[PDB]
DNA sequence: TAACCGCGTTC
DNA sequence: TCTTGAACGCGGTTA
């Protein structure tokens, strides 16, 4: 059926590829040199591969292969395909009988079978594996995935009627061939995936395309300069509404292409002509704009078409461009009945994003939000813009842009223009680079590794591992449609994850004088501890081995000099040491350093069949995890007990009309069990949800075939090599190369590029842990996923301990504390090498290490030394370090306003520079909260630098909040009207549409039923709608979420402004609509008041200063305290 | 009061 | 058909 139906895109396909210069080249016929080893002397073509995809091809039903999309080393482009059967897997119940299992498929498949043979593959759930034993199968080949599919279709029945009861009918009876099948496998292994991985082939990597495939040309070193173009429309917009595919109409079209700018003017709606301009925002990012005023809409979005047919971009970045740009430039060319398909070569897939065969389309916007590491309220444009190139875009109301189009054309015109500016250099010098290099490692093609999830990236990675080791991949995980645990049905089951702990608020900073008690105990251990740790701190944090130089001496003096002058004054007071420390990829290098996979995890029946089972077990690494189970306080009885009506059915046909418990497919009714048993469980138990920890015990296999051990290392160094070149260029030309006096920002703008390109692997590397525990996951791990966090506690918890006694620490997270030290304790040194250069030695954190490497070193590792003999030899291994982050400046913790309780994983630093170091949680970089705050919070953190000492800080500080307090008590009289309205404003984002929020009450849910009242159905269309919204005073007595009124209004006609306010207030006698009559300050005068006591008030209390602004009391408990 | 829920952060 | 994790904060309701 649909051989005809695929290859008609095939052909279409074809067509434009060859419109765009991709013409399908073949290469010449050789025999002799099939080596690589003589590259040159084998006919073909040198080319750069920029993009790959699946497709059909008849004889020259259709056959699977893959075009591959080259750049020549001339100029111009061409294309490739590889051929290559689409193949999996049966497994076998007893291995003995597969002669049988071949026989029966033969003649089952004849219908779609092309290829049948007999293979072996290692599998790490199998026995004794380790001890060479192969798994064997039949690998089922096919012309075509389609082919593959049918296959799969005549499958599944055998593998379910197999998996359920043979039902005898001689009962009285004192096998057959189907009934030997096990299981399939690697069965749902992306086409394209399958070819890239198994011939090896990597976008981004040059090839030469010869008769015998393709041959890496490992000799080229850089990329090539694929023709890269970025692109953004405008668009007209009713006043306040979202602009419409069907009634509005683009205003313009800005884009680049390698630097050389262009605008598309539509002049039906652009009144004046505009005229060849520049927006050169930084001198690094050279904007030149000739202009196209285009007379007609139609003219514009052929005008575009046509360029972009002309210069052939092999790359086309949009901003958000999948979600808007695109779906409304192609429903305005349906309108027109022209074809984008037809016209560019662009269409929809089946998931609704924009991509063509020749270009890849690069949406920046996926780059932001998975790779940037920016949090979700700079995921913005702007701020990107801001963030990332380090300038200000033109900015215009949206509003506005609609007018502006007749008004002051000019001025739309510019923003346009940087719209593009920012869209175009912000993929060059950022995504491009990225998702490029990444994919010469992962057998993607550009469009699908910026898109993929990083949980998907790590298994591509995993699935290249794999097979280059023959291991067989594990299908995709399963869940169980519930679980039990001690009778009770189990709502949710985890693992212990961080150790968060807030220890002491308020601010510190470097000088005002701090109180400190050292432990005598603590000094004394770590007197004992000096040598060692130092002969560490040579032996691997330099791993310089010993006396490279001489001072080894001149140090471990100076450093007790400062131990010994403290052990008796081991009671002072005066001005702090700042500091964080934190232990570099904590989870990658814990599971480095245990060796954790999910394959090295074996149970009773596992390490107890293995022939590594002889005196002195050294290979079985016992190791704690904590789990946790959220269930129903039924029991067994209870639980049993709820089995119940199963008689309400109650639900739609397509003459259907009636259901039964039993005619509801599992999923559903166990939707409906979930209701029902939450009743008779509070009803008795007086709680409907019990969670309880029991500490696990687990076996890490020390001897097990380390894939994906070894890939999570590979990804890890990936990562340190520019975690290397950021800590380089950070001292590197910033610190002693320039006099300061040398305007060389050089330096600065290769650690944002290094610092970037650090994070950006940070969560791919960290997704290697999380994806232990993704769903649809190939290689799942509670166990392990589990094991991971408690030492990671473990190893945190202890290093605490330690400073706790030795100085205050103030907060941590995970891996991480912060902490105040003695302004007289031993900080860093440098212990100097003879052959000119010095080393770089903490004491603070060279002490921790020393004592993690003392106490959490795998002294199990084992590796595997000789294959063929099988002999492993044991070693010690550990990765886990500290970090030290530098002394600071400042850095205020908030408290609580519960009492004791204090606040996590919020706090703002400061640098000796002055400058901001982190601000961490705060509703300032938060997306969304109360716009008041915010500012409040931008205002207020920076002050806690004012001031001559602690008491006379806060007074700073209090002005501010008195100032603040003085625009909200004045009711905001103090403020411009078209001013205050933002800064009173809250925004919040659904996720979901409106639909799908049915019975809850939330300011974001009624502010949508406002919205989607006033100024229409279409309003809520579709998810991830923005509430702007104030809370009106009336009616007075009434729940919060009643009173959210969305500020629309507060621009709209007064007769509908009175309507709805008049409705939104039950007071049908509203005449007033004053903007400012109807804001319920006191509500904003609590939140404000929060805010306060959080940041300053309580914390100023618990640093004994009094109350520095009254204006706002305390707690009756914190009053109550002072007693 | 305590248990929740949704967002959106920190790890 | 896509699909890393768990610990927190906070405003808000729910029982
Ligand atoms: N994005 C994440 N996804 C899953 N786990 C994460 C993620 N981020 C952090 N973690 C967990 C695992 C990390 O090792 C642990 C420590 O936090 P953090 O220090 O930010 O990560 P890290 O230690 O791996 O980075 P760095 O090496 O830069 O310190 O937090
Ligand atoms: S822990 Fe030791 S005995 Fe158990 S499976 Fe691994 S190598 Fe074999
Ligand atoms: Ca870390």
């Amino acid at each position: 059926a649909l051989s005809a139906q695929q290859l008609l895109n095939a052909s279409k396909i074809d067509d434009i590829d060859s419109m765009m210069g991709f013409e399908r080249y073949v290469p010449p016929q050789y025999n002799g040199r099939f080596d690589a080893k003589d590259i040159d002397q084998i006919p073909g073509r040198v080319g750069w591969l920029t993009n790959m995809h699946a497709t059909l091809v008849s004889q020259e039903q259709g056959i699977s292969g893959v075009d591959f999309y080259f750049l020549d080393e001339e100029g111009g482009s061409f294309k490739s395909t590889v051929v290559y059967d689409p193949y999996f897997f049966i497994a076998c119940n007893d291995e003995s009988r597969v002669n049988d299992v071949e026989e029966l498929v033969k003649k089952y498949l004849e219908s779609c079978l092309k290829s049948l043979q007999i293979i072996r593959k290692e599998d790490l759930t199998m026995d004794n594996h380790l001890l060479g034993l192969q798994k064997t199968l039949i690998k089922l080949s096919f012309v075509n995935s389609n082919q593959l599919f049918e296959a799969r279709k005549l499958l599944r029945p055998i593998l379910q009627d197999n998996a359920n009861n043979n039902v005898q009918r001689n009962i009285y009876n004192v096998v057959d061939a189907k009934h030997l099948i096990e299981d399939i496998r690697e069965y749902d292994v992306p086409y394209h995936v399958r070819v890239s991985i198994d011939k090896d082939i990597r976008v981004g990597k040059w090839y030469k395309v010869t008769q015998q495939g393709f041959i890496e040309d490992t000799r080229k070193i850089a990329f090539a300069d694929p023709v890269v173009m970025a692109f953004a429309i405008a668009t007209t917009k009713p006043p306040l509404k979202f602009p419409d595919s069907a009634v509005d109409q683009i205003m313009m079209i800005s884009y680049m292409i390698d630097g050389e700018g262009f605008l598309i003017t539509n002049r039906e709606i652009i009144s004046e002509d505009i005229e060849d301009f520049e927006y050169t925002p930084k001198p690094e990012y050279p904007g030149f704009f000739t202009i196209f005023n285009e007379n007609d809409e139609v003219a514009l979005l052929q005008r575009f078409f046509e360029h972009i047919r002309d210069v052939r971009p092999t790359v086309i970045s949009t901003f958000n461009g999948d979600f808007f740009d695109w779906p409304f430039i192609h429903n305005r060319s349906k309108i027109h009945g022209l074809d984008m398909f037809d016209e560019i070569g662009f269409a929809p897939d089946a998931e609704g994003e924009y991509k063509s065969s020749y270009c890849s389309h690069m949406d920046c916007f996926r780059w932001v939000k998975r790779d940037s590491y920016l949090p979700q309220g700079s995921q913005g444009l702007k701020a990107v813009t801001q963030s990332k190139l380090g300038y200000n875009p033109i900015e215009l109301d949206p509003e506005l842009m609609t007018p502006y189009a007749f008004e002051k054309p000019q001025h739309l015109s510019e923003y346009s223009v940087s719209d593009a500016v920012a869209t175009y250099y912000l993929y060059m010098k950022y995504v491009h680079p990225f998702i490029f290099s990444l994919c010469t490692i992962i057998p993607l093609n550009p469009d699908e590794t910026l898109r993929k999830g990083t949980g998907t990236l790590c298994e591509m990675l995993l699935m290249v591992q794999a097979y280059q080791h023959n291991i067989l991949l594990p299908n995709k995980h399963t869940d169980p449609i519930e679980r039990f645990y001690d009778g009770h049905l189990l709502e949710s089951e985890t693992y212990v994850g961080g150790h968060v702990e807030s220890l002491e608020a308020g601010v510190f900073r470097s000088d005002l004088k701090n109180e400190f008690k050292i432990d005598p105990s603590a000094i004394d251990e770590l007197l004992q501890e000096l040598p060692e740790a130092l002969k560490f701190s040579v032996e691997v944090e330099n791993k310089s081995s010993v006396d490279k130089v001489t001072n080894f001496e001149e140090i471990k003096n100076q450093i007790t000099q400062k131990l010994l002058e403290l052990k008796e004054n081991n009671i002072r007071n005066e001005l702090p040491l700042i500091y964080h420390v934190d232990v570099a990829s904590m989870y990658p290098n814990i599971m480095t350093t245990n060796r954790l996979q999910p394959d090295s995890i074996k149970a009773e029946r596992d390490c107890a069949s293995c022939d590594f089972n002889r005196p002195g077990k050294t290979c079985a690494r016992k190791l704690k995890w904590a789990w946790r189970g959220e269930f129903f306080p039924s029991k067994m009885d209870e639980y049993n007990m709820i089995k119940r009506a199963l008689q309400n059915e109650t639900f739609p046909n397509k003459k259907k009309k009636v259901l039964t418990f039993d005619e509801l497919s599992y999923a559903d009714q166990v939707i409906h069990i979930k209701k029902r048993l939450t009743e008779y469980s509070r009803k008795v138990y007086h709680r409907v949800k019990v969670s309880e920890i029991v500490e696990r015990e687990a076996i890490v296999c020390q001897r097990e075939n380390p894939f994906y051990v070894d890939t999570v290392k590979s990804f890890r160094d990936r990562r340190y090599e520019f975690k290397g070149l950021a800590k380089t260029w950070k001292g590197n030309l910033s610190k002693i190369d320039p006099s300061d006096k040398h305007a060389r920002d050089e330096a600065k703008k290769m650690i944002v590029l290094y610092d970037s390109l650090q994070l950006a692997h940070k969560v791919i590397l960290n997704s290697f842990y999380g994806y232990v525990m993704r769903k649809g996951s190939r290689w799942y791990s509670m166990e392990m996923a589990g094991i991971t966090c408690l030492t990671g506690a473990t190893i945190i918890q202890m290093a605490r301990a330690l400073v706790e006694r030795v100085g205050r620490p103030l907060e941590l997270d995970t891996d991480g504390i912060w902490c105040i030290l003695p302004k007289s304790f031993p900080e860093t040194y440098f212990f100097t090498l003879e052959n000119g250069k010095k080393l770089y030695l903490s004491y603070p954190c060279s002490m921790l290490n020393y004592r993690v490497h003392q106490k959490f070193t795998n002294h199990q590792y084992q590796e595997l030394k000789d294959p063929l003999n099988y002999i492993y030899e044991t070693h010690s291994e550990n990765t886990i370090f500290f970090e030290v982050d530098g002394p600071y400046k400042a850095m205020i913790l908030p408290s609580s306003k519960e009492e004791g309780k204090g606040i996590k994983k919020r706090y703002a630093v400061f640098n000796e520079d002055g400058s901001l170091a982190e601000l961490k949680g705060f509703e300032l970089k938060r997306r969304g909260e109360l716009q008041l705050i915010k500012n409040f919070q931008s205002d207020i953190f920076k002050v806690f630098l004012e001031g001559d000492t602690l008491e006379g800080c806060y007074s700073a500080v209090a002005s501010v909040c008195n100032r603040w307090l003085d625009v909200l008590d004045s009711h905001g009289l103090m403020l411009e009207d078209e001013d205050l309205v933002s800064l009173i404003c809250e925004n919040r984002s659904m996720s979901k549409t409106l639909k799908e929020y049915e019975g809850q009450k939330s300011t974001s849910i009624t502010t949508a039923r406002r919205l989607g009242d006033f100024l229409g159905e279409d309003m809520v269309k579709d998810k991830g709608l923005q509430c702007k919204y104030i809370i009106s005073s009336k009616p007075f007595n009434a729940p919060v979420t009643e009173r959210a009124i969305p500020v629309a209004i507060f621009s709209a006609d007064i007769p509908i402004k009175r309507s709805f306010l008049r409705r939104w207030t039950l007071d049908p006698s509203l005449e007033d609509l004053d903007i400012r009559t109807i804001i319920d300050w006191g509500y904003y005068r609590e939140r404000l008041g929060s805010a306060i006591q959080k940041i300053i008030t309580i914390p100023a209390a618990l640093q004994g200063v009094s109350n520095p602004v009254p204006r706002v009391e305390h707690p009756d408990w914190l009053k109550r305290k002072i007693a």
